[PDB]
């Protein structure tokens, strides 16, 4: 379009696939925490993928794959499925999936996991995306696709109380940044 461009830790570098990453709140916002497997509500497994209200922990490695592949580069516009780098062992997988549209869930809520035990139920389909419709420095938004209905929506904040459960906002929230886990290839 005007037209994709790479798309980069912000540590200055162009952002690959199978690539381990974290992903801060930006710059202190607000105030801002990093993401992990977190305590959420009580027991079947943990599939909420929290935000921290504490900074002194980045969370868990992030792998931006178009999954079932390996790339090089990842620009504003290609699909990809996204998943943390080791899962709570009884959740199925860690990819991001999104439940749905009712019961106490309330917004489509970061979903890791095959199945539900308890709040809401069925997790939508789709892909995500990602990246920034941004000024002066720096990084941006990631973004969902449906199967069935969804011309895609952003992916904002939601409380609840015990640190931030993600969902799809209607406006768009989140200004994302990214840094590499480390490593060699």
């Amino acid at each position: 379009k005007n037209d994709a461009e790479p798309v980069i830790d912000t540590d200055g570098n162009p952002l690959l696939h199978r690539g381990k990453y974290y992903i801060m709140p930006s710059n202190w916002g607000p105030p801002g925490g990093g993401l992990r497997l977190g305590k959420t509500r009580n027991l079947n497994c943990p599939v909420t993928v929290l935000q921290d209200y504490n900074e002194a922990i980045n969370g868990l490695p992030v792998k931006f794959n178009i999954r079932e592949i390996l790339p090089r580069t990842i620009f504003t516009d290609t699909e990809l499925n996204i998943e943390f780098t080791e899962k709570p062992n009884c959740a199925e997988n860690r990819a991001w999936s999104l439940f749905k549209g009712d019961d106490r869930g309330h917004k489509a809520r970061v979903g890791i996991g095959g199945s539900n035990g308890h709040p809401g139920g069925e997790m939508l389909r789709g892909g995500f995306y990602g990246e920034q419709h941004g000024l002066r420095n720096g990084t941006y938004k990631l973004v969902f696709c449906r199967d069935g209905s969804s011309t895609c929506l952003d992916v904002g904040r939601y409380g609840n109380r015990e640190g931030r459960r993600l969902g799809l906002s209607e406006a768009g929230e989140l200004g994302v940044g990214f840094e590499k886990a480390g490593g060699g290839n």
